[PDB]
């Protein structure tokens, strides 16, 4: 216990729009349509999420739950996510989710699992 120390590198503390989502239309890309590192994308599709669509679907308790998700890795997945308008996590009104996983399930046809 105590009450001196020093600290780590300040926070952006940036802030802007609280959420959008005119942009959702854009969820049927591939996760490496935003430039990301390999290590990223290599999470992404080995957990299954192979589409923009499949991020935006990862909420953040899932996001933070991946086997191998690297520190770095991570953030640019947030960062990208962020770039069509929405940083991945935002999740306090979400009701639309149910419409993109139908809509999600319709870009291709591939299979299932258990």
């Amino acid at each position: 216990l105590g009450v001196f120390g020093e600290r780590p590198i300040a926070n952006t503390e940036y802030s802007g729009d609280y959420a959008q989502r005119d942009d959702a239309k854009d969820l049927s890309a591939k996760i490496e349509s935003m430039n990301l590192s390999a290590r990223c994308f290599n999470c992404l599709d080995k957990i299954g999420i192979k589409y923009v669509g499949e991020l935006v679907l990862m909420s953040e308790e899932e996001l933070k739950g991946v086997k191998n998700m690297g520190k770095k890795s991570y953030d640019e997945i947030a960062e990208k996510l962020n770039d069509l308008g929405y940083p991945v996590g935002t999740e306090l009104s979400p009701e639309q989710r149910e419409s993109l996983k139908k809509r999600l399930e319709k870009l291709e046809d591939k299979g299932g699992n258990d």
